[PDB]
Order: C-alpha cells, then sequence, then structure tokens
C-alpha cells in the first residue's frame, strides 16, 4: 500500500523521501516496480524551475525509470506482468494529431511527460502507458540500460537528424552523461568523431570510446582547429549545457553542414546569421526520440555497440546526486539503484 | 572595341558611367550583348564594400544581366551565337570539389561572383563563363525575365528547402521584392500561403497573388494568432532577415517545422535554444540557387506561373535607382533596360 | 540463509536444482554472489564422472562463476566487498611448492579445483580463495567475461605453449565453447588460424571470427587437406571432446611443429612414434592458467580482441543445457544467468 | 680405382663384401678413407627394407664412418686433405629451406642419408659434403668415436630437449647402446641420473656410469617407485621405445616436466589423454642431431667426460655382427676396424 519515494513538494527545496501510496494501474494502465532510475539534467530543472512551462507540485521527478511490469489493467496487448520495461520522458502522445500520425509522436501538444507533469521512477513503483513504455533487453542489467531511456535515444535521435552518413565527420561538443555514449552511437552508425569539451580527461574518455580527434575548448579555438584538421565537420552534435558553445559550434560545422542542438540551456545565444545563410547551414534541435527511436537505441546497446558510464546511487542519497552532478563533478550517468 | 558601363571606381561613391573596352572572349567562355540587367540591394552593398569579403576596385555591378550570346570562344558546346542567357551571381565555381560534386555548387569556397567578384552587367557586354550562364526561356521577355536570376531562384531554392509539400502551410515574411515573388512560387507549388508583413499595401499584393490568409504583424501577433488557426505553418520563409522577423518565424512555425532565411543581414540575432530545440524546430540559410534551381525557377517563369513586378530604367540613371532603392522606394524590382 | 543450487548426487543423473546452506567465508576466504557461471564441458566430464580420479558426490559444479563480492573473511587484503570477480578452475594451490614457485601453480599437486574438489558456480553463492580468483575488468558485462575464467585462460595458455609466433599458422581443432575464444586469442597474438570441427556451423562460426581456413574432418581427411592447404601448421591446439581428434592433428603440423592438448575425453589417444621422431614433432599437455595468464587473458577481453559468443539460460534449465552440449548442440558458451 | 664395400643388393638377405669403384669427388665434395665405421640397429632396418621409405638398391649402409680426408674437390674450405672426419646421418641439407635457416637442418624435406639414400661408411671410401661431415676431435681414437656420431649425438640432442637444467632430475630409460652413452652425457650436463631398466647388467652399469638411483622394473613399479623416491623426474630419455617404456614415461615424469623419445619402433602408442593434460606433461620426438648438435657432442667425448662401449669387428664379418645386433647379444656399440 505504501513505497519509497523522491517527492518534490516545494520548488526548490530539496526532494524529501517519504512513504507515499502505491499508484494502482486503471484501464489501459500498467504498474512498474522500479530497479533502477537514471538521473538526468532535467531532473534538476523540475526539482528547481528553470523552465517556461512548470511541473506541478507535489511530484515525483524521473523519466530513466527501468523494472519489470507488476500489474496490469484492462484492454492491456503490448504488454503483460512480469515484462522488462521502462518509462522514459514521453510518458505519452494523443496518437492521432498530425505529430502523432506522422512519426513524430515527441511533437504532440497533448503528451504528458514522465517525472515532470505526472510522477516518475524516483519511486518504487510508477504507473505508465504500456503504449509507450520503453521494452527493455534482456541481455542488459537494469543499471546500465537505465540512462538509454533519455541519454542513449536523445543522442542517438539526434545523431540522425545530423543528415551525416557513414564515412563523415561529426563532432560531439561535450563528453558528459550524454555526449559519451553519443560518441559511441556515432561510431556504430560508421561515423568518424571529434570530440571537444572543456575538460581534457573528458576527452580522454571520448578518445578511448572510440574519437579519433579531440581538442580542449578552454585552450585553442575548437572552430580554428578543426577547421583546419578535418576541413570542418559534415554535422555537429551540442549536448553542453552551457550557453556559449552554441556558437562556436556553427564554426567547427564546414559548408552545408548540420548542427544538432541536444541542450536546453536558458536565454538566447548569438547566431552569425550572415555567415550561416552564406555557408548554407542548418540548425536544428532535437527532443530525445520516439518510440522507434528509443528501440533502435536500445538495440545498439542490446548488441554490445553503446555501453553507459554509470555511477550508482542509493534512493536516500538523491540530494547528494543533484549536488554534485550541477558542480559538474559527475562522470557518465548517475544511476539511482533500488536493489536490496 | 569600346561601350559604356557603370562603374564603382571608390566604395559609397557614385558610379561613373564610362565609355570601356568591350571584355572579349577566350576558349571556354562566351560574350553577351546585355540587353536587360536587375537591380537589387546586394549590388547596393557592392558598391558600398560593406559586406565581410569586398569587391575589387574597379569594378562593373550587375548579375541579373540577360542578353544575346554575340560572341563564342574556343571549346564551347552548351551555348551559341544568338542564345538567350543570363549572367547570375554565381559566375564559376571550381567543378571538382566536394561540394561542386555534390551538386551544391553555391558551397564552393573558390566560386566567382559577378557583379561582385568579377564585372557584371551593368554594362553593354560581358564576358561570362558559358558553364553556369543561364538559359532563358523564349516565352519571356528580356525585362521580365532578369529578376528570376536573384529573387527568383533565391525564393525558390528556399521555399524548396523548407522541406513542406503541396497541401502543407507556408508563411512568407515580408511581402516585398523578393516576398511577392515568393508568394507566386509558393501557389505554384502547391502551398497553402499565409502572408506577413507590417505594410497593409504589401498584404493586399499577397491576397491578389493568392495568399489565403494574411496577417499585419502590426496589429496582431502573427505567431500566437497562426498557432491558433492553424496550429502554425510547416515552412516559414523569412525574406526580410531581422531579429524582430526572425523571433518572429520562431513563433510562428508549427512544431518540428522549418525556416528558411532569405536574406544576409548584419550582426548576430538571439537564438531561444530552449524552444528550438522542445519544439524540433529546423533554421536554413538559402540564398539564390544552384544551375539546376536556377533552370527549375525559370520554368515557373515561362509557364506563366510567376511574375515579378518590374519597373525600368536606363544606364546613366543608376545612381537615381540606388537612391529609390536606398530610400526604399521601390515597388518590386528595378530593372536597367539597353533595349534599342 | 539459503540460496539455490544445481547439484550432482550420482553420476551420470541428472541435477537437482536443491534449497542448500549459503556458504560463509571463514578466515582468509571471500564470499562471491554469482551474477553469471559459465557451463563447461569439463561440468559435464564432472557430473558423468568419466575421469580416472572422480569429484567428492555431492558437489556443486562451475568454474566460470563471476560477480561481486559479497562478503570478507577475516585477514583478507587483496579484494573488498563489491569487487567484481570470478571464481576459475584453480581455486587455490600450496603457493610454495616447486611448482608453485617457478609461477607454474596449476601443476600444484595440493591444488583444489572449483566445482569438482570444492563447491562451485551452479548456485547463488560461492567462497572463493581471494589470492586466486579472477579481477574482472569494469568494461565487460558478467555474462560476456564469464567463459573467460575457463575457455579463455585455458586457450591462451594453450596456445602460449604451442610455441608459435606471429606470422606462423596455427590450427584450431573443435570450435566449441574453448576453440571459438581459441580463434580470437590466435589472431590476436598475430597468428594464421586455421579451423577444424565436425559440423560446419560451427566452422562458419570460425570463419566469422577470423579463421583463414576451415576443414570439416567428417568430409575428408583434415590432416591431409592442411599439409596441401597450408603445407601443415606450426602449431595446433586441441580442444576437441573426441580422442580421434588427437590422433589426427599430430599430422597436421610440419616437421618440428608442436600440438598442444586441452581437451580432455577419457581414454587413450594414437601417437605415431615413428612419425613424431622422425618429424620432430612436440605433443603438450595444457592445463587451464596460471593467475598471470588469467590476468592477461581478462585484458585481451577488456581490449576488445576477444569475445565470448554467448547464449544465457536458467539454473533452472542446466539438465537441458548439459543434453544440448552433450549433443553437439551448443554454438559457443552457455552461460548461466542469475541477474536481477 | 677399386675398394671393398659390403653392399646391400637385395633387402633381407645377407651382405657381400664386393670389389667396387672409388667414389671420387667432384666440386664441392670430399672423399674420405674409412679408419672406423660403426654399426647400429638403423642399419639393420636399411638392409631389410622395412621402413616407410626405402633406400634405393644397390646400396654400401654406414652413417658411422669416421677416417681421414684422402681427396678434395674444387672450392672446398671447411676442410683439407688429412683432416679427421665422420660422415653422419646427415648426409647433407638444402640449405635454403625454413628448417635449415631456422637451425633445424635434421627436418630439411631435401635431406640425404648416408648409408641410406646415399653410399656410407662400409667400405674402404666414402663420398662426403664437406659442409656436413663431423669433424673428429684429435685426442679420440677411431674406433672409440664412431658411435658418437650417432648414439652419442642422439642422446645428447635428446636429453636437450628434455628443457632439464643442472640439478635437476633426468630418467634414461634404457641403459643399451644408447643409454649407457646416455648416462655419461647427462651426468656431463650437470643433471641428477636414475637409470630405469628390466636388464640387471644394464643398470649396474648404469651405477658404474654415475647413475644415483637405479630402479628394475622387473621387481618394481618405476612409476610409483620415483614419485615417492625423488618426486618424479623433470624430464625422461626414453632410449628404448616400447609401449611399456613409454606408458612408464608418463607415470615417471614430474608433473610439468618432459619426455624425449629417441626410438622408432612401429605402431601408434595409446596415450592417455587425462595424465598428459592435467600433469602437463611434455612428449618429444628426438633423433640424431644437428651439426652443431654434433660438434658439442664430440666436445663432451673430446674432453673424457663421455666414452662409449665399443666391440670391433672386421668388415668380412658384417653379417655375424648384424646376427649378433638381431639377437641383442651386443654389449656396447660394435665397430668395423679399417685399421692395419
Ligand atoms: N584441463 C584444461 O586444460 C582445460 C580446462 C578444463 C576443460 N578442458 C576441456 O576442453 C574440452 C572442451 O571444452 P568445451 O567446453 O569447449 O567443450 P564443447 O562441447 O563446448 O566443444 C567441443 C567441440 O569439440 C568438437 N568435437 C567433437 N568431436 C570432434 C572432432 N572429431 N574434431 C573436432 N571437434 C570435435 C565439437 O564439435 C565441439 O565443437 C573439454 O573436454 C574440457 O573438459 C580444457
Ligand atoms: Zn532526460
Ligand atoms: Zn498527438
Ligand atoms: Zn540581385
Ligand atoms: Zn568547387
Ligand atoms: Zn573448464
Ligand atoms: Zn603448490
Ligand atoms: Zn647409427
Ligand atoms: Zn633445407
Amino acid at each position: 500500500a505504501m513505497m519509497k519515494a523522491a517527492v518534490v513538494r516545494a520548488f526548490g527545496a530539496p526532494l524529501t523521501i517519504d512513504e507515499v501510496p502505491v499508484p494502482q494501474p486503471g484501464p489501459g494502465q500498467v504498474q512498474v516496480k522500479i530497479e533502477a532510475s537514471g538521473v538526468c539534467h532535467t531532473d534538476l530543472h523540475a526539482a528547481d524551475g528553470d523552465w517556461p512551462v512548470k511541473p506541478t507540485l507535489p511530484f515525483i521527478p524521473g523519466h530513466e525509470g527501468v523494472g519489470y511490469v507488476s500489474a496490469v489493467g484492462s484492454g492491456v496487448s503490448r504488454v503483460k506482468e512480469g515484462d522488462r520495461v521502462g518509462v522514459p520522458w514521453l510518458y505519452s502522445a494523443c496518437g492521432y494529431c498530425e505529430h502523432c500520425l506522422q512519426g513524430w509522436e515527441t511533437l504532440c501538444e497533448k503528451q504528458q511527460n514522465t517525472g515532470y507533469s505526472v510522477n516518475g521512477g524516483y519511486g518504487e513503483y510508477v504507473v505508465a502507458d504500456p503504449n509507450y513504455v520503453g521494452l527493455l533487453p534482456d541481455k542488459v542489467g537494469f543499471v546500465e540500460i537505465a540512462p538509454i531511456l533519455c541519454a542513449g535515444v536523445t543522442v542517438y535521435k539526434g545523431l540522425k537528424v545530423t543528415d551525416t552518413r557513414p564515412g563523415q565527420w561529426v563532432v560531439i561538443s561535450g563528453i558528459g552523461g550524454l555526449g559519451h555514449v553519443a560518441v559511441q552511437y556515432a561510431r556504430a552508425m560508421g561515423l568518424r568523431v571529434a570530440a571537444v569539451d572543456i575538460d581534457d580527461a573528458k576527452l580522454n574518455l571520448a578518445r578511448r570510446l572510440g574519437a579519433e580527434v579531440a581538442v580542449n575548448a578552454r585552450d585553442t579555438d575548437p572552430a580554428a582547429w578543426l577547421q583546419k584538421e578535418i576541413g570542418g565537420a559534415h554535422g555537429v552534435l551540442v549536448t553542453a549545457v552551457s550557453p556559449k558553445a552554441f556558437s562556436q559550434a556553427i564554426g567547427m560545422v564546414r559548408r552545408g553542414g548540420t548542427i544538432a542542438l541536444n541542450g536546453l540551456p536558458p536565454g538566447d545565444f548569438g547566431t552569425p546569421i550572415f555567415d550561416v545563410v552564406l555557408k548554407g547551414i542548418t540548425i536544428r534541435g532535437s527532443i530525445v526520440g520516439t518510440r522507434s527511436d528509443l528501440q533502435e537505441s536500445l538495440d545498439f546497446a542490446a548488441h554490445g555497440d553503446v555501453k553507459a558510464t554509470v555511477s550508482t546511487a542509493k534512493l536516500d542519497d538523491v540530494n547528494d546526486v543533484f549536488g554534485r552532478l550541477r558542480e559538474g563533478k559527475v562522470e557518465g550517468r548517475v544511476v539511482l539503484d533500488f536493489s536490496r
């Protein structure tokens, strides 16, 4: 009847860990018993409120929750009890608007979002729409697979919309939680990879993870060096949370190239329109991924092409996690482990 | 042996109509006797030398010249004496670089530009590269067709890269020199047009041209209104590239839509990363087009689908033409008429 | 505490899945919570009790068990709780006999053997000597790394004692659990690899894994075929479970060549003394590997040079797994999955 | 022009002492005048033609001939007339092949064999390849040194390939023609020697030769005894290769030890897989030796460390000699004496 959960009740004060009621699945719904729950930067902004459209208090964050289906309402055919599933950012969509019909459910104006507009995976249980859960592969553990539910699918879809093809150069700007799996997806997609971050150790991660080129932003200029070495990149993926670098990205791309943006920092960034137009440059934002994007991105993990770098932590230490998460002292990703 | 031509001999200075020597075609070159020559703002930027890369002085402006091939250097096959051709902005490209080989010669870093880096059509004769001239439809007169070499191809190619298809919505932002031509291509491409401007007269023109909706930005927030009325436009063509136009385009575009920027404005514009990412928006630069683009835009002119509003003037009055343009007194396009 | 474990209570009889006491770590010992446990053919030899020296009944097999240290006995320094380790065939050795002092602990006459002389990893927990456990690489998953604890280390040491060097030919006879990773170690050690088995599917597997040439012993005489095809090999590693393959390998080497033997089917094989002497052939027994061998063989796995072909099964199905392995119906390794 | 030589004209028949031409050397050849010619069991198999590859008839046997260089052809630098040399089993190798370049000329596919494939030393003179003859020590008589060319180098190289070190144990199995010479090399090589045999005379001789231990296999299990008495031998040299000797060798050897086989018996021998694999035993064939092996073996004889038991006989009594060898009535080695 009760469960442990990290409930945000005040739009900025640390999360509390309380016994709350276990959500029961109604018709068309299922219940998921959480084994692991990934922590995303988005969770910070949910706890805080750096976003125009804000969560409703109180709520439970977590859109990288993974576990088994523990119960099922009527009318459900996609999943059964004991199925291995994840509940990602896109909690549900109407399924029949123009966006949904065209396989862009990610843009559905009637969408609900896990751990933001409805309760998420920072609890021992979570109710989900079985039509939009991620179907998880057996061969990959809960802790290792959690980050794919958001970080993975986000950078996978992001790389797809750079419109770069095998043999061409992709730049991964920022080798963090997202960035570091981005390197791995890019390689599996046959791309040549260049990495660029403020941290020279993060650049070593990229090097090990497959990148054949990396330069430090806080040293030389990324643009000038890349235009110099590789001849500019055909595509750029910006994962870097920092407002700036959404400008030096325009410079690392060669003419006719595409920059996909994963970051969600605040405020307007300076866009050199003259150069964008003359160099025929494309700038494109990419929102996580569709259900197909997600399944494809999980497949890459199953096959061993992709493997998240992950720090484990306990539900009760959630606030500790948020702390070091902000101070950029987190390597790769952090995943809450519910294992007893 | 000699000819008259408007010449820029110093930046910002009135052009002087000098007697100068007729240029002669060497091997792989042709000569063109100019019968009409389009004028546009690009010419003002050339004469003022206020773009990052200036022209070399002295020079003859004009990248919208049309006339008859009057001489043929050796090794030319594409055109012959008597052919009707235009000499567009793209004078030549290298033909072997990555861009040229992929049918993107407009991104060629070794390209020459007519009436800017090489002498243009503000004179009785001009030497051109037969491989890069525009082949003109028999049906259309020299004066009427001249602006298609610039305004025509620019907005046509711009509409193409908005990645819209028949039946979908496109917003044409700014119904002026470019815009009133864009409206017509848009219609011919099976698109539903929403016109946006602050000038009621320009808006009335859009309606006459087939615009299904016309919104005045002065009285109405077109972003709010279009989102309310049609859930946004699938494509936005910004023909008057300015901060207010850029921001509002981002507001008017439907989620997952594409914005094409048609101009070359100074400075950095503020881009709302957040909105661009959550909405999955594409921002894209487009000016003029390839030889294929041009031929396709010419064909629309030839079928009677597209007619530029045009007025004429004499070579001797080029400075006056510049004056009206600079003051913003020009309705449509001004074309220099060399006809007897 | 109790746990599930597969137990051998009578030779040739199906194993039973019993509830048994969790083994506790005494002084100098550690306890390992098993995540995955490879099924070696030695396990069948043991359960069937077809070796001259029987294992004590009853016993829990499994010497490819890997997981986390879950408890530490007093006085342990080498490893700590949470460490990822495996418990190989060589459970322990005396540490001070002639063999042990010369880094050949695999020959220690006082050695104990995991899942034979002491209980092994066909269970939820196993107690291990921390001085002899395998220290697993972070980079690799439990399921994938498990076969390296015997299959990998065995064929790696075996390849080492063939006394071949980069550029020379080695024959792998039997592409099963051991042989399929042997192909990869061989390639990683710069050898040209020839594959021999009695099943085209194993041969096809070997071809995918880097075998330059391959032959089905059932379809022609393998020794003669190899003599013509490659001029006889410089070395041969015998991982087959048929005494006949042993005799045949002796005819696969060129003069001066070395045959190394890993396979352990009961009985004798035929040594052609005359040809062995005349041709100066060396025949060599090779038994698993030392702690050094094991560390090195794990490093090849961490570097991505070697990757076991694996399929998982549940503890409950151990008998169906044994049956399939008996009838040659297994490709690569079967790894018992104890993961959540 | 003419000389006496014992000739085999029909396999298995008695030899006849015939008058045949004296072989004269051409370019790159020397002539040797025989002073003594050792006899061994290889000569019996040559005369009987009972090996897989047979001598061509007619032929003169003898691969233990020693004497003086009596003539030289052009282009000979290694020896000169008057030099004391022997013409061993390895008459010549190609010098170009893999084996020849790796110091294993004994394995040369193109080798010729003295008194087998080419005429040998059962005659007054023999033609030889100066690059392959043995260079005999000054201080040892012809009769005494003859056996070192065959028996000597065989047990010496054999001992070398047991890969034993001074201070370690070696078993000499069989103290006959070869064995009594082997005991001596072993002691000279600083090994502790254990003699094994069924004949009590041969064992008393081993003790006289420095064998620290001796066991009669008729009375006691030499394996069980040696394992208990010394912990098993580091190496075993089997000079009399019978299935029993071979089997017991596998039992007598210390784990990780090496068994070298000097004999050429027929048939396949049963080799216990379990024992060879688990005990990590090396089994190695070895007969004769390289030119280097020979020179080294001669040096030991030269230093008085090795002396073969030799009986002399005349050329005309060769058949009588063969009979003695067949009936196993020979103590030591028989050598034909051509001296005055
Ligand atoms: N002691 C050691 O040095 C070390 C460690 C213990 C295990 N052993 C032994 O290694 C052997 C193999 O182990 P495994 O797990 O890979 O068994 P496995 O069943 O997985 O593989 C056996 C392979 O041998 C092949 N086989 C049967 N007859 C063959 C033939 N005539 N020619 C070629 N291949 C033939 C099979 O086709 C099969 O592919 C076992 O006997 C095992 O006990 C090695
Ligand atoms: Zn997220
Ligand atoms: Zn929808
Ligand atoms: Zn123009
Ligand atoms: Zn080019
Ligand atoms: Zn094993
Ligand atoms: Zn020991
Ligand atoms: Zn001999
Ligand atoms: Zn040779």
